[PDB]
Protein backbone atom coordinates (compact mmCIF):
# COMPACT_ATOMS: atom_id res chain seq x y z
CA UNK A 1 0.00 0.00 0.00
CA UNK A 2 2.53 2.50 1.25
CA UNK A 3 5.76 1.05 -1.48
CA UNK A 4 3.11 2.40 -4.32
CA UNK A 5 4.19 5.75 -3.30
CA UNK A 6 7.79 4.93 -3.19
CA UNK A 7 7.34 3.36 -6.68
CA UNK A 8 5.90 7.27 -8.01
CA UNK A 9 8.38 8.90 -6.50
CA UNK A 10 11.70 6.49 -7.81
CA UNK A 11 9.44 6.90 -11.52
CA UNK A 12 9.64 10.69 -10.81
CA UNK A 13 13.46 10.68 -9.89
CA UNK A 14 14.04 8.98 -12.92
CA UNK A 15 12.30 10.79 -15.43
CA UNK A 16 14.01 14.10 -13.96
CA UNK A 17 17.52 12.64 -14.18
CA UNK A 18 16.50 12.12 -18.01
CA UNK A 19 15.06 15.81 -18.36
CA UNK A 20 18.16 17.16 -16.98
CA UNK A 21 20.37 15.33 -19.50
CA UNK A 22 18.22 16.80 -21.82
CA UNK A 23 18.04 20.18 -21.26
CA UNK A 24 21.80 20.70 -20.53
CA UNK A 25 22.54 18.66 -23.74
CA UNK A 26 20.17 21.44 -25.57
CA UNK A 27 21.93 24.00 -23.50
CA UNK A 28 24.87 22.99 -25.29
CA UNK A 29 23.73 22.94 -28.87
CA UNK A 30 21.68 26.59 -28.53
CA UNK A 31 25.58 27.89 -26.74
CA UNK A 32 27.37 26.13 -30.00
CA UNK A 33 24.43 27.49 -32.36
CA UNK A 34 24.66 30.79 -31.03
CA UNK A 35 20.90 30.48 -30.20
CA UNK A 36 20.98 33.24 -27.69
CA UNK A 37 17.17 33.21 -26.65
CA UNK A 38 16.88 29.53 -26.81
CA UNK A 39 19.54 29.18 -24.85
CA UNK A 40 18.08 31.50 -21.98
CA UNK A 41 14.61 29.60 -22.23
CA UNK A 42 16.55 26.33 -22.11
CA UNK A 43 18.58 27.38 -19.20
CA UNK A 44 15.61 28.19 -17.05
CA UNK A 45 13.83 25.05 -17.99
CA UNK A 46 16.99 23.27 -16.45
CA UNK A 47 17.43 25.69 -13.54
CA UNK A 48 13.68 24.64 -12.24
CA UNK A 49 14.67 20.76 -12.87
CA UNK A 50 17.31 20.89 -10.71
CA UNK A 51 15.64 22.60 -8.03
CA UNK A 52 12.93 19.45 -8.16
CA UNK A 53 15.75 16.56 -8.14
CA UNK A 54 17.13 15.30 -4.63
CA UNK A 55 19.79 12.88 -5.74
CA UNK A 56 22.40 13.15 -8.46
CA UNK A 57 25.53 11.25 -10.15
CA UNK A 58 28.60 12.40 -10.09
CA UNK A 59 28.02 12.75 -14.18
CA UNK A 60 25.16 14.72 -13.65
CA UNK A 61 26.70 16.92 -11.25
CA UNK A 62 29.58 17.49 -13.91
CA UNK A 63 27.06 17.88 -16.20
CA UNK A 64 25.37 20.59 -14.09
CA UNK A 65 29.00 22.24 -13.79
CA UNK A 66 29.80 22.70 -17.41
CA UNK A 67 26.01 24.32 -18.54
CA UNK A 68 27.07 26.68 -15.17
CA UNK A 69 30.37 27.69 -17.22
CA UNK A 70 28.49 28.42 -20.14
CA UNK A 71 25.82 30.66 -18.59
CA UNK A 72 28.10 32.58 -17.05
CA UNK A 73 30.65 32.91 -20.43
CA UNK A 74 27.30 34.08 -21.98
CA UNK A 75 26.93 36.89 -19.32
CA UNK A 76 30.87 37.86 -19.24
CA UNK A 77 29.97 41.41 -20.92
CA UNK A 78 27.52 41.38 -18.24
CA UNK A 79 29.88 43.13 -15.33
CA UNK A 80 26.11 43.89 -13.76
CA UNK A 81 26.09 39.61 -13.54
CA UNK A 82 26.45 38.39 -10.07
CA UNK A 83 26.97 34.46 -9.21
CA UNK A 84 28.28 34.19 -6.32
CA UNK A 85 27.94 35.10 -2.68
CA UNK A 86 30.75 37.65 -3.14
CA UNK A 87 29.42 40.17 -5.02
CA UNK A 88 33.20 41.65 -6.30
CA UNK A 89 33.78 38.33 -8.65
CA UNK A 90 32.55 39.13 -12.21
CA UNK A 91 31.39 36.68 -14.49
CA UNK A 92 34.24 36.03 -16.29
CA UNK A 93 35.88 34.77 -12.61
CA UNK A 94 33.09 32.77 -11.54
CA UNK A 95 33.40 31.33 -14.90
CA UNK A 96 37.44 30.64 -14.79
CA UNK A 97 36.45 29.20 -10.81
CA UNK A 98 34.39 26.19 -12.88
CA UNK A 99 36.46 25.97 -15.64
CA UNK A 100 39.94 24.97 -13.28
CA UNK A 101 37.83 22.73 -11.18
CA UNK A 102 35.85 20.66 -13.39
CA UNK A 103 37.03 16.83 -13.20
CA UNK A 104 38.34 16.69 -16.88
CA UNK A 105 41.75 16.13 -18.60
CA UNK A 106 44.09 19.45 -18.54
CA UNK A 107 44.84 19.30 -22.61
CA UNK A 108 46.04 22.50 -24.98
CA UNK A 109 42.51 23.23 -25.35
CA UNK A 110 41.91 23.44 -21.85
CA UNK A 111 44.78 25.96 -21.04
CA UNK A 112 44.20 28.05 -24.39
CA UNK A 113 40.42 28.64 -22.89
CA UNK A 114 41.25 28.87 -19.39
CA UNK A 115 44.35 31.87 -20.37
CA UNK A 116 41.68 33.71 -22.86
CA UNK A 117 39.06 33.82 -19.85
CA UNK A 118 41.93 35.04 -17.75
CA UNK A 119 42.90 38.13 -20.43
CA UNK A 120 39.21 38.56 -21.10
CA UNK A 121 38.02 38.92 -17.56
CA UNK A 122 40.32 42.01 -16.99
CA UNK A 123 39.49 43.58 -21.08
CA UNK A 124 36.22 43.91 -20.32
CA UNK A 125 36.38 46.01 -17.16
CA UNK A 126 38.87 48.43 -19.39
CA UNK A 127 36.09 47.89 -22.06
CA UNK A 128 33.77 50.13 -19.92
CA UNK A 129 36.18 52.66 -18.00
CA UNK A 130 36.02 50.41 -15.02
CA UNK A 131 40.55 50.98 -14.60
CA UNK A 132 40.72 50.45 -10.85
CA UNK A 133 38.28 47.29 -11.64
CA UNK A 134 40.33 45.76 -13.68
CA UNK A 135 43.23 46.29 -11.15
CA UNK A 136 41.33 44.03 -8.56
CA UNK A 137 40.40 41.42 -10.88
CA UNK A 138 43.97 41.10 -12.24
CA UNK A 139 44.89 40.85 -8.51
CA UNK A 140 42.71 37.99 -7.93
CA UNK A 141 43.72 36.19 -10.87
CA UNK A 142 47.50 36.87 -10.60
CA UNK A 143 49.11 36.17 -7.65
CA UNK A 144 50.24 32.86 -16.18
CA UNK A 145 53.66 34.74 -17.06
CA UNK A 146 52.08 37.21 -19.54
CA UNK A 147 50.97 39.27 -16.28
CA UNK A 148 53.64 42.05 -16.71
CA UNK A 149 51.83 42.98 -20.46
CA UNK A 150 48.03 43.12 -18.68
CA UNK A 151 49.08 45.49 -15.91
CA UNK A 152 50.96 47.51 -18.19
CA UNK A 153 47.83 48.04 -19.81
CA UNK A 154 45.58 48.61 -17.08
CA UNK A 155 48.26 51.16 -15.93
CA UNK A 156 48.30 52.57 -19.53
CA UNK A 157 44.52 52.70 -19.58
CA UNK A 158 44.36 51.34 -23.23
CA UNK A 159 40.88 50.61 -24.13
CA UNK A 160 41.29 49.84 -27.64
CA UNK A 161 44.59 47.95 -27.45
CA UNK A 162 46.89 45.65 -29.79
CA UNK A 163 46.63 42.86 -27.32
CA UNK A 164 43.15 42.72 -27.06
CA UNK A 165 42.82 42.37 -30.77
CA UNK A 166 44.53 38.58 -30.73
CA UNK A 167 43.25 37.54 -27.60
CA UNK A 168 39.57 38.57 -28.88
CA UNK A 169 36.41 38.30 -27.29
CA UNK A 170 35.10 36.26 -30.41
CA UNK A 171 38.58 33.86 -30.00
CA UNK A 172 37.65 32.64 -26.68
CA UNK A 173 33.87 32.52 -27.83
CA UNK A 174 35.10 30.28 -30.65
CA UNK A 175 37.94 27.80 -28.60
CA UNK A 176 34.72 27.34 -26.08
CA UNK A 177 32.42 26.22 -28.74
CA UNK A 178 35.47 23.67 -29.91
CA UNK A 179 34.96 22.53 -26.60
CA UNK A 180 31.06 22.30 -26.62
CA UNK A 181 31.17 20.12 -30.13
CA UNK A 182 33.84 17.25 -29.07
CA UNK A 183 31.72 16.95 -25.85
CA UNK A 184 28.68 16.83 -27.65
CA UNK A 185 30.24 14.31 -29.67
CA UNK A 186 30.84 12.07 -26.89
CA UNK A 187 27.10 13.07 -25.74
CA UNK A 188 23.08 10.18 -26.88
CA UNK A 189 20.47 10.62 -24.05
CA UNK A 190 17.27 8.42 -23.55
CA UNK A 191 15.05 11.47 -24.39
CA UNK A 192 16.93 12.75 -27.61
CA UNK A 193 17.46 9.53 -29.27
CA UNK A 194 13.73 8.21 -28.21
CA UNK A 195 12.26 11.48 -29.84
CA UNK A 196 14.78 11.22 -32.94
CA UNK A 197 13.12 7.63 -33.75
CA UNK A 198 9.61 9.51 -33.72
CA UNK A 199 11.55 12.34 -36.07
CA UNK A 200 12.29 9.83 -38.33
CA UNK A 201 9.56 7.20 -38.59
CA UNK A 202 6.99 10.59 -39.78
CA UNK A 203 9.70 10.70 -42.65
CA UNK B 1 23.12 19.97 -44.45
CA UNK B 2 20.16 22.63 -43.51
CA UNK B 3 17.41 19.98 -42.62
CA UNK B 4 20.11 18.39 -40.03
CA UNK B 5 18.93 21.39 -37.88
CA UNK B 6 15.38 21.42 -38.38
CA UNK B 7 15.49 17.56 -37.29
CA UNK B 8 17.26 18.41 -34.25
CA UNK B 9 14.63 21.24 -33.67
CA UNK B 10 11.92 18.71 -34.39
CA UNK B 11 13.20 16.28 -31.89
CA UNK B 12 13.60 18.95 -29.13
CA UNK B 13 9.50 20.00 -29.66
CA UNK B 14 8.60 16.05 -29.85
CA UNK B 15 10.72 15.72 -26.67
CA UNK B 16 9.23 19.07 -24.84
CA UNK B 17 5.67 17.99 -25.72
CA UNK B 18 6.79 14.73 -23.42
CA UNK B 19 7.99 16.78 -20.67
CA UNK B 20 4.80 18.86 -20.25
CA UNK B 21 2.49 16.03 -20.12
CA UNK B 22 5.23 14.15 -17.39
CA UNK B 23 5.24 17.67 -15.68
CA UNK B 24 1.13 18.38 -16.13
CA UNK B 25 0.63 14.84 -14.48
CA UNK B 26 2.71 14.94 -11.50
CA UNK B 27 1.39 18.23 -10.96
CA UNK B 28 -1.55 16.12 -10.49
CA UNK B 29 -0.73 13.39 -8.08
CA UNK B 30 1.05 16.35 -5.92
CA UNK B 31 -1.76 18.47 -5.64
CA UNK B 32 -4.35 15.16 -5.08
CA UNK B 33 -1.74 13.93 -2.62
CA UNK B 34 -1.85 17.26 -1.16
CA UNK B 35 1.97 17.67 -1.18
CA UNK B 36 2.36 21.84 -1.40
CA UNK B 37 5.90 22.15 -1.67
CA UNK B 38 6.20 19.36 -4.58
CA UNK B 39 3.36 20.98 -6.48
CA UNK B 40 4.71 24.71 -5.88
CA UNK B 41 7.84 23.15 -7.67
CA UNK B 42 6.58 20.81 -10.43
CA UNK B 43 4.48 24.11 -11.39
CA UNK B 44 7.46 26.35 -12.17
CA UNK B 45 9.06 23.49 -14.26
CA UNK B 46 5.76 23.19 -16.01
CA UNK B 47 5.76 26.91 -16.97
CA UNK B 48 9.42 27.13 -18.06
CA UNK B 49 9.06 24.17 -20.34
CA UNK B 50 5.99 25.84 -21.87
CA UNK B 51 7.87 29.02 -22.50
CA UNK B 52 10.51 26.41 -24.43
CA UNK B 53 7.20 25.28 -26.71
CA UNK B 54 6.08 26.37 -29.88
CA UNK B 55 3.21 24.23 -31.16
CA UNK B 56 0.78 22.75 -28.92
CA UNK B 57 -2.20 20.31 -29.35
CA UNK B 58 -5.72 20.88 -28.27
CA UNK B 59 -4.97 17.96 -25.40
CA UNK B 60 -1.59 19.69 -24.47
CA UNK B 61 -3.80 22.90 -24.39
CA UNK B 62 -6.51 21.28 -22.55
CA UNK B 63 -4.07 19.70 -19.94
CA UNK B 64 -2.53 23.27 -19.31
CA UNK B 65 -5.97 25.06 -18.64
CA UNK B 66 -6.57 22.14 -15.99
CA UNK B 67 -3.09 22.64 -14.11
CA UNK B 68 -3.92 26.45 -14.09
CA UNK B 69 -7.41 25.79 -12.52
CA UNK B 70 -4.89 23.89 -10.25
CA UNK B 71 -2.81 26.15 -9.42
CA UNK B 72 -5.74 28.65 -9.05
CA UNK B 73 -7.67 26.32 -6.36
CA UNK B 74 -4.33 26.28 -4.44
CA UNK B 75 -4.22 30.12 -4.04
CA UNK B 76 -7.74 30.40 -3.17
CA UNK B 77 -7.55 32.04 0.54
CA UNK B 78 -4.03 33.66 -0.94
CA UNK B 79 -6.63 36.92 -2.10
CA UNK B 80 -2.68 38.76 -2.88
CA UNK B 81 -2.72 36.87 -6.10
CA UNK B 82 -3.40 38.10 -9.06
CA UNK B 83 -3.63 35.27 -12.40
CA UNK B 84 -5.19 38.29 -14.66
CA UNK B 85 -5.07 41.34 -16.94
CA UNK B 86 -7.68 42.78 -14.55
CA UNK B 87 -6.00 43.20 -10.52
CA UNK B 88 -9.36 42.94 -8.91
CA UNK B 89 -10.68 39.31 -9.89
CA UNK B 90 -10.01 36.78 -7.08
CA UNK B 91 -8.25 33.61 -7.24
CA UNK B 92 -11.50 31.65 -6.99
CA UNK B 93 -12.81 33.39 -9.59
CA UNK B 94 -10.23 32.88 -12.23
CA UNK B 95 -10.01 29.33 -11.47
CA UNK B 96 -14.00 29.34 -11.88
CA UNK B 97 -13.40 30.61 -15.52
CA UNK B 98 -11.14 28.02 -16.85
CA UNK B 99 -13.90 25.32 -14.85
CA UNK B 100 -16.77 26.58 -16.80
CA UNK B 101 -14.40 27.54 -20.13
CA UNK B 102 -12.71 23.72 -20.18
CA UNK B 103 -13.92 21.30 -22.81
CA UNK B 104 -15.24 18.67 -20.49
CA UNK B 105 -18.68 17.08 -19.66
CA UNK B 106 -20.64 18.97 -17.75
CA UNK B 107 -21.18 16.01 -14.93
CA UNK B 108 -23.39 16.25 -11.54
CA UNK B 109 -19.53 16.29 -9.92
CA UNK B 110 -18.88 19.21 -12.33
CA UNK B 111 -21.61 21.32 -11.13
CA UNK B 112 -20.70 20.71 -7.88
CA UNK B 113 -17.51 21.68 -8.29
CA UNK B 114 -18.61 24.82 -9.60
CA UNK B 115 -21.39 26.11 -7.16
CA UNK B 116 -18.71 25.16 -3.83
CA UNK B 117 -15.66 27.39 -5.73
CA UNK B 118 -18.71 30.10 -5.76
CA UNK B 119 -19.41 29.86 -2.24
CA UNK B 120 -15.51 29.54 -1.73
CA UNK B 121 -15.40 32.55 -3.54
CA UNK B 122 -17.41 35.04 -0.95
CA UNK B 123 -16.41 32.89 1.89
CA UNK B 124 -12.45 33.72 1.82
CA UNK B 125 -13.81 37.38 1.31
CA UNK B 126 -15.65 37.19 4.53
CA UNK B 127 -12.96 35.14 6.66
CA UNK B 128 -10.44 38.03 6.20
CA UNK B 129 -13.14 40.97 6.88
CA UNK B 130 -13.39 42.48 3.31
CA UNK B 131 -16.90 42.77 3.46
CA UNK B 132 -17.29 45.14 0.13
CA UNK B 133 -15.03 42.62 -1.38
CA UNK B 134 -17.57 39.71 -0.99
CA UNK B 135 -20.62 41.98 -2.64
CA UNK B 136 -18.18 42.87 -5.58
CA UNK B 137 -17.07 39.29 -6.22
CA UNK B 138 -21.07 38.31 -5.61
CA UNK B 139 -22.19 40.89 -8.24
CA UNK B 140 -19.60 39.01 -10.97
CA UNK B 141 -20.88 35.44 -9.98
CA UNK B 142 -24.58 36.66 -9.47
CA UNK B 143 -26.41 38.50 -12.60
CA UNK B 144 -27.15 29.60 -9.02
CA UNK B 145 -30.21 30.25 -6.98
CA UNK B 146 -29.08 29.90 -3.72
CA UNK B 147 -28.01 33.79 -4.29
CA UNK B 148 -30.52 35.05 -1.58
CA UNK B 149 -28.74 32.91 1.19
CA UNK B 150 -25.25 34.59 -0.08
CA UNK B 151 -26.58 38.09 0.08
CA UNK B 152 -28.46 38.06 3.17
CA UNK B 153 -25.12 36.68 4.83
CA UNK B 154 -22.77 39.69 3.11
CA UNK B 155 -25.33 41.98 4.71
CA UNK B 156 -25.23 40.67 8.00
CA UNK B 157 -21.45 40.50 7.82
CA UNK B 158 -21.33 37.08 9.87
CA UNK B 159 -18.23 36.06 9.24
CA UNK B 160 -18.34 32.29 11.07
CA UNK B 161 -21.83 31.59 9.52
CA UNK B 162 -23.30 28.01 9.35
CA UNK B 163 -23.66 28.37 5.73
CA UNK B 164 -20.04 28.10 4.90
CA UNK B 165 -19.44 25.37 7.21
CA UNK B 166 -21.86 22.32 4.95
CA UNK B 167 -19.98 23.98 1.97
CA UNK B 168 -16.52 23.84 3.14
CA UNK B 169 -13.00 25.01 1.79
CA UNK B 170 -12.57 21.48 2.44
CA UNK B 171 -15.51 19.80 0.82
CA UNK B 172 -14.77 21.88 -2.46
CA UNK B 173 -11.11 20.55 -2.10
CA UNK B 174 -12.27 17.08 -1.37
CA UNK B 175 -14.85 17.16 -4.35
CA UNK B 176 -11.57 18.61 -7.02
CA UNK B 177 -9.23 16.20 -5.45
CA UNK B 178 -11.92 13.33 -6.49
CA UNK B 179 -12.25 14.52 -10.13
CA UNK B 180 -8.20 14.61 -10.40
CA UNK B 181 -8.46 11.01 -9.36
CA UNK B 182 -10.57 10.85 -11.88
CA UNK B 183 -8.17 12.25 -14.61
CA UNK B 184 -5.43 10.47 -13.39
CA UNK B 185 -6.94 6.69 -14.17
CA UNK B 186 -7.53 8.09 -17.60
CA UNK B 187 -4.18 9.30 -17.50
CA UNK B 188 0.08 6.50 -18.93
CA UNK B 189 2.55 9.44 -20.46
CA UNK B 190 5.67 8.13 -22.68
CA UNK B 191 8.07 9.32 -19.69
CA UNK B 192 6.56 8.13 -17.00
CA UNK B 193 5.72 4.50 -18.32
CA UNK B 194 9.45 4.29 -19.35
CA UNK B 195 10.78 5.44 -16.08
CA UNK B 196 8.19 2.92 -14.10
CA UNK B 197 10.03 0.10 -16.20
CA UNK B 198 13.26 1.17 -15.27
CA UNK B 199 11.94 0.93 -11.64
CA UNK B 200 10.49 -2.69 -11.92
CA UNK B 201 13.86 -3.51 -13.61
CA UNK B 202 15.60 -2.65 -10.45
CA UNK B 203 13.30 -4.53 -8.09
O1 LIG C 1 21.99 25.96 -11.85
C1 LIG C 1 22.18 25.85 -13.08
C2 LIG C 1 22.06 24.65 -13.81
C3 LIG C 1 22.29 24.64 -15.18
I1 LIG C 1 22.11 22.86 -16.26
C4 LIG C 1 22.64 25.81 -15.82
C5 LIG C 1 22.76 26.95 -15.12
N1 LIG C 1 22.53 26.96 -13.79
O1 LIG D 1 1.08 28.38 -17.19
C1 LIG D 1 0.89 27.39 -16.46
C2 LIG D 1 1.01 26.04 -16.88
C3 LIG D 1 0.77 25.02 -15.98
I1 LIG D 1 0.95 23.02 -16.60
C4 LIG D 1 0.42 25.30 -14.68
C5 LIG D 1 0.31 26.58 -14.28
N1 LIG D 1 0.54 27.59 -15.16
Amino acid sequence: EEEDAGLVAEAEAVAAGWMLDFLCLSLCRAFRDGRSEDFRRTRNSAEAIIHGLSSLTACQLRTIYICQFLTRIAAGKTLDAQFENDERITPLESALMIWGSIEKEHDKLHEEIQNLIKIQAIAVCMENGNFKEAEEVFERIFGMPFKSKLLMIISQKDTFHSFFQHFSYNHMMEKIKSYVNYVLSEKSTFLMKAAAKVVESKR
